[PDB]
This record gives structure tokens, sequence and C-alpha cells, in this order.
């Protein structure tokens, strides 16, 4: 984080307790639940410098999703100095050709940056750093979905012993975190829950007296006549 | 019984055969059936005297419930007796003091009395009859609460074998008498439905399109969708 004074921009570190906490935070609900998300994105309100967002990547995350976060965080700026050349009106560019944004600009690694936050703060322009931000937040996301997979959706049952609420749960979230179109998880969640959900549940749907067509009424109804026990 | 004739009050036994008609019907329905009330009533329709009450709750009643009962009638007789010295317009009372009416006299212990039910007839009031009466059939209720409890009602279950009918009859006999207050009764009724009368009578109400909200209404129910075995 930096903080634009009179005298410049100066350099401020993100406070070690927030980053251990948020470590912390992705050790036990790991990388893709929605907690996590928020909190990474708290601790991503104000634009951070190439070396800000590297550290914190290097301490909340493991070395294997490092690795995988640096390919995707490369992969995201590169897409973005494709666009910043294919529109020179880019806030990290200029309006002459000496202020176009290389990408060891973007990287830190230009000249007066490597290894120094305080150059880097210096030297860097605001949309300069938005766009880092926003790209490193996207490379967050890739790495998250892919290094844990949702559960394959067509495979799920409920279990004999299992509640009817957490079948829903587990169910809905493979199928939200999927590949399916946002169109098809409504139909696909309703005959999901017709065709599951043992024969006791499955006979209380089939015998509904209303048309059910939504996700949330089923489950209500099946709450409101399941057999307690 | 007493015919107040032109020579004076005559007292009229009753029928030996009515008696032991009703004694055999407390021997065999028990002191709490309402028909066994209903016959008391019957048998209490004319003011008696203290001789004939005495004698009928010494041939109906055995020996023990004999003397709960006189216990129970002495205390109500206590009751009224406080009644009337808090109002001297008591129909046992008099207007002046001389007509002040003793538990002697009440109780038939008075002089002039004692083991003699013709002078009895003479000497007693039309309102000293009933206000005894009234005493006795009071006492013959407590005393009939009191010689066999209603079965606690939280306790109740359809047995496996058992119909609906049965279960319902006998839960609402023991809620009805039992120690709940009037207003919270059919609640717990429809309450006791619900959760006793085993699984499947339970996931039959549970399954009811619309809401019954009554007793009768849950007991029609149950009859009209049960499985027929």
């Amino acid at each position: 984080p930096v903080v634009i004074k009179t005298e410049g921009p100066a350099w401020t570190p993100l406070e070690p307790k927030l980053i251990t906490r948020l470590a912390d935070t992705v050790r036990t609900k790991g990388l893709r639940s929605p907690i996590t998300m928020a909190e990474v994105e708290a601790l991503m309100s104000s634009p951070l410098l190439p070396h800000d967002v590297t550290n914190l990547m290097r301490v909340i995350l493991g070395p294997a999703p490092y690795a995988l976060w640096m390919d995707a965080w490369g992969v995201q700026l590169q897409t973005v100095i494709a666009a910043a050349t294919r529109d020179p009106r880019h806030p990290a560019n200029g309006q002459g050709r000496g202020e176009r944004t290389n990408l060891n600009r973007l990287k830190g690694l230009a000249d007066g940056m490597v290894g120094n936050p305080q150059g880097q703060a210096a030297l860097l322009r605001p949309g300069e750093l938005v766009a880092i931000t926003a790209s490193a937040l996207q490379a967050f996301r890739e790495v998250a979905r892919l290094a844990e997979p949702a559960g394959p959706w067509a495979d799920i049952m409920q279990g004999p012993s299992e509640s009817f609420v957490d079948f829903a749960n587990r169910l809905i979230k493979a199928v939200e975190g999927s590949d399916l179109p946002p169109s098809a998880r409504a139909p696909v969640i309703i005959d999901c829950f017709r065709q599951k959900s043992q024969p006791d549940i499955q006979q209380l749907i089939r015998t509904a007296p209303s048309t059910l067509t939504t996700p949330g009424e089923i489950i209500k109804y099946v709450l409101d006549r399941q057999k307690t026990a």
C-alpha cells in the first residue's frame, strides 16, 4: 500500500497481523470458500504495488499454488498489455508513445524497481496499480478454481443417514461451481432433487399437490413434510 | 325422599331395586364413568334427607370410598355453613338468629333427628335439603376423581396393533380428565396426535394438504385416509 503525500508517494506495508489472519483463513477454509474470497477482496481494497501482492501471495499460498498463481498473473497481465496496445487511452498508458507500459514495469521488473518498493511506488501510476491489482485478483480466482475441483454433480447421492439440507447444500455447491451455463443450473438442481434424494424424499416430491418450479420451493416443501427422525 | 302432605312431611324411602341397579352400575362401570354420574344425578333428583344420602352412599360405595366420601361431605357442608354465616339470607337459614343452621342439623346429628328419618323430614327445611344434596353430589364428584386417577396424558402412545379411534378415545379421556386448564386441551390433544400415533399416522397427518386446527378434523382426516388393515 502507498500513501500519496506532499513529498511523494510513500509506501506503507500491510499489517503482518492481517496477513497472518488471512493465511490461517486460507489454511483452514481453503482457497475457494466465499469467506476466503471476501477476505482477499478486503485485503485487495487499496491499490497494491507489485511488491505487496507478490509478498502477500508468497505468504498466504503454498509453493505449488504460488507457482500456479505466478503463471496465471503473468498471463492476465499479458492480456492487459495486449488491450493496452489495442487502446492508447489506458489509465496505465499515456498519450505519447513514451508512456507505453511494458510488462517489466507491471511485474515490477523495470529499472529502478527491482526489489525496491519505495522506488516502485514512486514511478508507478495509479492506473498501473489498479490494473495490476485486478489482474492479481483474477489470477487468484483462476488458481483457486484450479487447485480444488468442484465435485462431479451427476455423481451426488443423498446418503442413507444424511439429512436433506446437507444434501441440498452439497448438490447446489457442486452444480453452481461447475461448467454448466448459468441458465441451466436451476433445472438441473430440480431434476437432481427428484432423481437423487433417496426414494422416501423422491416419493415425497412426486406426490406434491402443487407444482414446484424452483429449488427453494422444493426445499421448503420437503422441510415442511419431512419424516422427523 | 319426603312427600310434603297435608298432615306433614312424610318420608318415603328410595326403591331398593333402583339402589341395587345403581350399586351394580358402580360395580361394573366404576365411580367416574359419565353414565355412573348420570345415574347418580338421576337418583339425586328429589331433595334427600341426610338419612337417605347416608344410606345410599353406604350401599353403593365400598368401605374406603365411603370413608373418603364422609370426609369430603363434611368439608363441603362446612364450606356451606361458612357461606351461611356469611349471608343471613341462606335458604337454609332464617331471618332471626334462632333459625341459624348448625352442622348437627345438616349432618342429621341434631336433637330429634339421630336415627329417625321421620323426625328428620319433620324439622328440616327444603333449602336445608337441597344444600345437603348439592354438598353430597360435590363430595361424590371429589371422591370419584380421587379414587381413580386419570392416566398421565404425556405417557400415552398408540400401540403397534391398536386402532386409531381407540387411541384417540384414550388420549382425549386422559387429557380432559387431567389438571390442565380448559383452554389448553385442544392444542395439547392436537400436538399429541402429531407426535404420538406411530409414524405411519404421523406422516399421514404431516402430509395434510389442508391445515387441521381441531381434534375432530384431524380424526376425520385420518379416518378417511387411513391404511385399511
